[PDB]
Order: C-alpha cells, then structure tokens, then sequence
C-alpha cells in the first residue's frame, strides 16, 4: 500500500476540531482522529471508506 499509510494521524497546528479518519497500520483499519482545520498530511480522509480504498482495500 502506499507509504503514507504507515504514517500517524497529524493534528497540525490549527485549532478546530475536525472529525477525520487515519489508518493505523498496526490495527489494519481506519479509526477517526481530530484534525486541527489546517496542514493536513496524507493519511487524513473524510470517511472511513476513502480510507479504506486508499490503504485497507484487497
């Protein structure tokens, strides 16, 4: 799968409080994280199956 995938979820720097979905290489799924509102990385997605297809899906 791609890189990324292995990366941890990041926050960033920005305040908000956004619901968004990260792979945790280590559980095999897709679980939610709070995103900051700016500087996403890649393993940020906006629903769990984006996610999936990205970095779960076989």
């Amino acid at each position: 799968r791609p890189d990324f995938c292995l990366e941890p979820p990041y926050t960033g720097p920005c305040k908000a409080r956004i619901i968004r979905y990260f792979y945790n290489a280590k559980a095999g799924l897709c679980q939610t994280f709070v995103y900051g509102g700016c500087r996403a990385k890649r393993n940020n997605a906006k629903s769990a199956e984006d996610c999936m297809r990205t970095c779960g899906g076989a």
